[PDB]
C-alpha cells in the first residue's frame, strides 16, 4: 500500500489556490479531536518534523450538529486573537470530551471566562477586525473546501487525508506514514 489516491488521501474536485500544504479541519467536539492532540502526541510529533517548505494551518469545523459549534469557530477565533486556547483549550476539551456541559455558545462562554477573558476583553476581540479576521477567515476555511468529515486534513487545498478510524492497529505505522503524507505530499509543489 503506498498512498493510491483514496487509501492513505484522497483528491477533491474543489481546490483552493493558495490552500495551506496542511490544512486543518478540527473542532473540540470530536472523538479524535482528543485523541489527536494530546494522547497521539500527532500534533507535536508533526511539528518536530516541520520542514519550512509546507504551511500547517489548523482550522475550527463548523458543523457538529450542535449550534455552539458556530460559536466554537469563533472560539478558534477568539482564542487564536487571545492566545487563550491552551487555558480555554483545556476546559474546552475536557468539556467536551468528559461532561457534555459544552452544548450551548453560551457556554463556551463560560469556558472562555473562565481564563480571565471577561466578557468585555473577548466581546472587544470579536468586535474587533484582527478578531473577526480570522473569524471571517474561519467560516471562509470550511467554506472553501466545504469540509465534511472531522477531523479533516487538506494539503494545499487539493490533497486531504481521510483519518476516518484506520484502526490499523499499529499507532507507530500511523505516526510515521502520516508525517510522510505531509512530507510526500509537500514535494507537490
Amino acid at each position: 500500500a503506498q498512498y493510491e489516491d483514496g487509501k492513505q488521501y484522497t483528491t477533491l474536485e474543489k481546490p483552493v489556490a493558495g490552500a495551506p500544504q496542511v490544512l486543518e479541519f478540527f473542532s473540540f467536539f470530536c472523538p479524535h479531536c482528543y485523541q489527536f492532540e494530546e494522547v497521539l502526541h500527532i500534533s507535536d510529533n508533526v511539528k518536530k518534523k516541520l520542514p519550512e517548505g509546507v504551511k500547517m494551518t489548523k482550522y475550527h469545523v463548523n458543523f457538529m450538529g450542535g449550534d455552539l459549534g458556530k460559536d466554537l469557530t469563533q472560539a478558534w477565533a477568539v482564542a487564536m486573537a487571545l492566545g487563550v486556547e491552551d487555558k480555554v483549550t483545556v476546559p474546552l476539551f475536557e468539556g467536551v470530551q468528559k461532561t457534555q456541559t459544552i452544548r450551548s455558545a453560551s457556554d463556551i462562554r463560560d469556558v472562555f471566562i473562565n481564563a480571565g477573558i471577561k466578557g468585555e476583553e473577548y466581546d472587544a476581540a470579536w468586535n474587533s477586525f484582527v478578531v473577526k479576521s480570522l473569524v471571517a477567515q474561519q467560516e471562509k476555511a470550511a467554506a472553501d473546501v466545504q469540509l465534511r468529515g472531522v477531523p479533516a486534513m487538506f494539503v494545499n487545498g487539493k490533497y486531504q487525508l481521510n483519518p476516518q478510524g484506520m484502526d490499523t492497529s499499529n499507532m507507530d505505522v500511523f505516526v510515521q506514514q502520516y508525517a510522510d503524507t505531509v512530507k510526500y505530499l509537500s514535494e507537490k509543489k
